[PDB]
């Protein structure tokens, strides 16, 4: 019984991941290759800019963050 955390596992938590889209940006998107699909941004009021939902940008690649943590190659 967590007072703001919640208790429902890190299953969620991997979802709940954004990065913010730039107004450079080609219309928004990106394609992730693990699963073939488009994501696409969502505008946020707070900052008065965009959210790419549940997306990760790596070494000059972009993903889900869902599809690459299956993929996450790490030991050290
Ligand atoms: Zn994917």
């Amino acid at each position: 019984g967590g007072s703001e955390f919640s208790d429902r596992s890190n299953e969620l938590e991997i979802r709940g991941k954004y990065v913010v889209v730039p107004e450079t940006s080609q219309d928004m998107a990106f394609k992730c290759p693990i699963c073939k699909e488009t994501v696409t941004g969502v505008y946020d009021e707070e900052s008065g800019e965009w959210v790419w939902k549940n997306t990760i940008e790596v070494n000059g690649k972009y993903f889900h963050s869902t599809c690459y943590h299956e993929t996450s190659q790490n030991s050290s």
